[PDB]
């Protein structure tokens, strides 16, 4: 094993320029940590082996803005343009599609950048280990990829000179979505309000009306200042051997530098001697939502350096204790007293800046109940303070610990150096942070011997601290309309500013920049895996489906799952009257929530937190692999435990399709807004998708539920739910949706656990589907379908495809686009090479016309397993150029005109997104669900090695040309008179 191998390593060893300084076993982790440094730089190594192919990479740095122009944010951007080694145009994009990585990319927190990758192949490894070394410490920084990605000015038409000159940018228009998110901008303010001494009163990111200020020259210091490996941590993990790691970091980078002192110091913030308060605006909902109904309030306090970590280990239980679920004093105090909709954004402890701090508050609040949400924040502090927490509270909270710790995930190196970044950012410690047995252990002993540990430290940092920070913010209609008046005003006194000289190097430059996007160049200098290097077959998924309470078929899959146990159940929604199945989601969200039983909603709440790891259901369409117009529809029930709480999870089961208390009206309403709040704020982030889902509503059958499902209807329908003043109406609605659903009358289950729990599980699940009711579906035409389990699916042979175009009108300063085509189902031989252009679009056209030219967040092309072809953007500046640009990317593939080893490498692209790595608890999920066996994957697998050139240019034509499919198109974004003006449009 790798960790045992690290075991061998010794203090004082000398490895590739790095002095080994110490190495610790970790076991409840299965891994062994070794600290290095590099002797000549001080650069600090972390390396954690475990056995584990998906090995990881990152390098951090700590980068401290001192304004808000996101010039962290845009140099990152920029280093991947172009380094010494690796000088033509965009080595990372170009690495994407020429690699089998599991993950790729950068991301810049508020005063460190991380730059990290991953992947199962060791040589590919190496390549992007050179990639992300080269990028990093010696990048090109040229001007014009500085003005691609971060701003520029440009004519409307780069090559009239005669058109006017408008503001463009990747993170420019990155960033207008970023806070189009309005928990965004609340978020950023109390960073901003709380810590205003020194880099965290800045936006990192980039405040979109700063960001023009910021110059090429800046860029370039601020690479100078913090790019130095001094100021540097590197982590490794993984089975892949640590000393060639060493050899090319030395080699590659760390051997071209000498020691410095970095001027990037973040000091601790002095603490206030009395409290403060701030009020700010941000955009109205979607909803024209009343300004004076939509208030957010929250509470924020002080908190020690994150570097002590014990200290911050209390803390952030203890923050769990105060906000986590219905049972705690905050939830309890603020949600279920009806003041506000949800709580307010960063609710708990937040631990990514030098001083973490705790928040609280409410969001959805009437504006008249604002101070009574300020006192009962208060008045709560004090009861806490005087009567602390229930013990089997503080039981499941360890639990809950425990339940992380174990579960085995996919992406664990990505997670492990997310997680330690902000504390090694401080000169912390990182290895004390996968000590957990020892600050668990310390945590119990602490409880044990001091009764009154948590209220002490509540009163310490809650009650007597004066560092204390109340922020509110209240909706401006014309928020964004305001920005961007300030913006057209900014652009003007820089245009009238500029000589006859500066407008005629802005118009030679943009037509370089125009040149230099689209000029193909070569990209031999880049490494490059090949398609010999993708593995023929798969491992094959060994299950076993047994028969159970009769007819019910159970499928076990024996997995490494680390004393874990993970359990589904489908159920059919084919009886269901269909005027209920806009309700369903809602069901599902409150069905697990509501109590059961003898168990009140505080008590099922409890219990549910102490005996497993969540229960929850959702609602399902799955498509047919081989008929666009069939589907299997049902509810999804899943839970998680460990192993001995495995009775104790199937009897909560049990009461909640026995007996759940749908007499629960108040806490039913409280789920509802709670749900109806999130659902709303989450549509900028997911623009895209609800566009998607929409643009594909009328394509086939279950587009169509999908939309009902999760859709902007359903965010809708929720909306005015939580606007009912009786929702009796609803609510007797739940009684008859379990009636349909919570039965074994149509069902199959799954079981993840280990070949040794597998016994005791058998039992456990017989018994509850015993438990459970038995003894003619609505739709006349059902199908029942063998799995190679007999799934029941709806087939709508009469459905009829039809073109819609909908404009979703949004208080946005961006857009979100989709078109939708219909093509054919998986099993169908032309869905590998549809599949496969999707990609070479993507990485060919799309990515170029709409991000890099158009300034767009991305833009792309995707097909589902459902055969509808997606092309997409996101955070959009443009809405009728990028349908146009649609339209271009079908040309262009229909023309055939890109090469063999573009389509190799869209190839290694999309192989590097199917064979990435699956779950001991998702094992067998490809069957459960969609009933695709493994000899169907495989079939699927040789179709896609066996795409040719002139087959893709073939089914460019037959199913994306104009006239030849059924499209369907949506956009959310502002006003757009052309399209307004367009009687072909819907508008929403
Ligand atoms: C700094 C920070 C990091 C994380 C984080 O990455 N995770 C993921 C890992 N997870 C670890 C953990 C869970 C419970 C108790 C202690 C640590 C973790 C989970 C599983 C394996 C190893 C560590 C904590 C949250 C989340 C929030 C914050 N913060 O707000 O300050
Ligand atoms: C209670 C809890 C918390 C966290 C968590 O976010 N963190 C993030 C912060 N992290 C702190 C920490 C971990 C290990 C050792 C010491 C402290 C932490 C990490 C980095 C900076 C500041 C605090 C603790 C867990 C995740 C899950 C659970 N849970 O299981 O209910
Ligand atoms: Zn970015």
């Amino acid at each position: 094993a790798a960790c045992e191998r690290a075991l061998q390593y010794k203090l004082g060893d000398k490895i590739h320029g790095f002095t080994v300084n110490q190495v610790t076993s970790v076991p409840e982790l299965f891994l062994t940590a070794v600290k290095l440094t590099h002797d000549d730089t001080g650069a600090r190594y972390l390396h954690l082996a475990r056995e584990d192919t998906n090995n990881l990479f990152s390098v951090q740095f700590r980068t401290t803005p001192m304004d808000s122009t996101g010039v962290p944010h845009i140099l990152q951007h920029t280093v991947l343009c172009g380094s010494q080694k690796y000088p033509c145009r965009d080595p990372f994009f170009k690495m994407l599609n020429r690699s089998l990585s599991t993950f790729m990319n950068a991301f810049t927190a508020s005063d460190y950048t991380l730059y990290p990758f991953s992947t199962q192949n060791p040589k590919d490894f190496q390549n992007l280990l050179s990639v992300y070394l080269d990028a990093t410490f010696f990048p090109c920084l040229r001007e014009l990829d500085f003005w691609q990605e971060g701003w520029r000015l440009e004519h409307e038409n780069p090559s009239d000179p005669q058109t006017p000159l408008v503001f463009k940018g990747v993170v420019f228009n990155e960033m207008k979505g970023a806070f189009t998110d309005n928990e965004r901008i609340f978020s950023q303010h109390l960073q901003n309000r709380l810590l205003p001494d020194h880099t965290y009163s800045v936006v990192s990111g980039g405040d979109p009306l700063c960001i023009p200020e910021l110059t090429w020259e800046q860029l370039k210091q601020f690479h100078a200042t913090h790019y130095h490996p001094s100021n540097a941590r590197f982590f490794t993990y993984g089975n892949f051997p640590l000393e060639q790691h060493l050899k090319q970091i030395h080699e590659e980078a760390l051997s071209k530098f000498q020691k410095i002192e970095p001027s990037t110091v973040v000091p601790a913030q002095t603490p206030w001697d009395k409290p403060r308060e701030f009020q700010i605006t941000c955009g109205p909902d979607s909803f024209a939502t009343d300004p004076s109904k939509q208030t957010t309030v929250s509470v924020s306090f002080l908190l020690p350096d994150i570097t002590d970590t014990f200290e911050a280990f209390t803390l952030s239980l203890l923050s769990s204790l105060l906000t986590s679920g219905p049972n705690s004093p905050f939830y309890k105090a603020l949600i279920e007293s009806g003041l506000g909709t949800d709580f307010s954004p960063d609710v708990g402890y937040n631990g990514y800046t030098r001083e973490a701090y705790f928040s609280v508050g409410l969001q959805g609040i009437v504006e008249k109940d604002i101070e009574t949400v300020r006192s009962l924040i208060d008045r709560t502090i004090d009861e806490v303070v005087e009567k602390g927490f229930e013990d089997d509270r503080i039981e499941a909270l360890l639990h809950k610990i425990e339940i992380q710790m174990k579960h085995q995930s996919t992406s664990f190196g990505l997670m492990l150096t997310s997680y330690i970044a902000s504390c090694w950012n401080h000169d912390g410690d990182p290895v004390e942070l996968l000590k957990l047995g020892n600050q668990l252990a310390k945590f119990r002993q602490c409880l044990q011997e001091n009764p009154k540990f948590l209220q002490e430290k509540v009163k310490q940092y809650f009650k007597n601290n004066q560092h204390k920070l109340t922020l509110s913010m209240r909706p401006d209609d014309k928020y964004h309309e305001k920005q961007a008046q300030v913006e057209a005003t900014k652009l003007k006194q820089k245009v009238e500013a500029l000589s006859p000289g500066d407008r005629q190097q802005i118009y030679e430059k943009g037509l370089e920049l125009r040149s230099q996007q689209s000029k193909p160049q070569d990209a031999s200098c880049l490494p490059a895996l090949k398609v010999s290097d993708i593995e023929p077959t798969i491992p094959v998924t060994e299950l076993d489906v047994v028969l159970t309470a009769g007819d019910i078929p159970v499928q076990y899959c024996a997995q490494p799952t680390n004393g874990m146990v993970y359990f589904r159940a489908f159920s059919s929604l084919n009886t269901l009257p269909e005027e209920l199945r806009p309700y369903v989601p809602l069901f599902c969200s409150v069905l697990t929530k509501l109590g059961c039983g003898l168990l009140d909603y505080r008590e099922q709440a409890q219990q549910i937190e102490l005996k497993t790891g969540g229960m929850s259901a959702s609602p399902h369409v799955l498509p047919d692999d081989s008929h666009m117009d069939t589907y299997e529809q049902g509810v999804l029930f899943s839970s998680l435990c460990l192993d001995r709480n495995l009775p104790d999870m199937m009897q909560l089961w049990s009461e909640i399709f026995n007996n759940p208390c749908f007499e629960e009206e108040e806490h039913f309403k409280v789920l509802v807004k709670m749900t109806a709040q999130e659902l709303a704020n989450g549509i900028p982030d997911s623009g895209h998708l609800y566009a998607s889902i929409r643009a594909g509503r009328t394509l086939t059958p279950a587009g169509d539920l999908q939309e009902t499902f999760s859709g902007m209807d359903q965010v809708r329908l929720m909306k005015r739910i939580a606007e009912m003043t009786d929702i009796k109406p609803i609510l007797r609605k739940l009684p008859r949706i379990k009636k349909h659903l919570l039965n074994g009358d149509n069902m199959r289950c799954s079981v993840n656990a280990t070949p040794q729990q597998m016994p005791q599980t058998e039992k456990a699940v017989e018994d509850f589907l015993r438990s459970i009711g038995r003894s003619r579906p609505v739709r006349p035409h059902t199908v029942e379908k063998p799995v190679p389990v007999i799934r029941k699916l709806v087939m709508e042979p009469t459905f009829k495809p039809w073109q819609m175009k909908t404009h979703f009108l949004m208080p946005f300063p961006v857009n979100y686009v989709g078109e939708c085509i219909r093509t054919v189902p998986y099993t169908d031989p032309d869905h590998a090479s549809l599949k496969i252009l999707a990609r070479l679009m993507t990485a060919k056209f799309l990515h170029t016309e709409i991000r890099e030219k158009g300034g767009a967040y991305g833009g792309g092309a995707k097909l589902s397993h459902n055969g509808i072809f997606t092309l997409y953007s996101y955070r959009d500046p443009n809405t009728i150029e990028t349908l146009q640009s649609f339209g271009k990317a079908v040309d262009w593939a229909k023309s055939g005109k890109f090469t063999q080893q573009d389509i190799d490498e869209a190839k290694l692209s999309v192989f590097s997104t199917v064979d990435a790595p699956v779950a001991p608890s998702d094992k067998g999920m490809d069957h459960f669900l969609y009933g695709l066996s493994d000899e169907m994957k495989q079939a699927h697998r040789e179709q896609l090695f066996a795409v040719s050139h002139d087959k893709l240019l073939a089914v460019s034509d037959r199913y994306l040309g104009t006239g030849k499919s059924t499209h369907g198109l949506a956009i959310l974004g502002p006003e757009n008179p052309k399209i307004a003006k367009d009687p072909s449009w819907i508008i929403r």
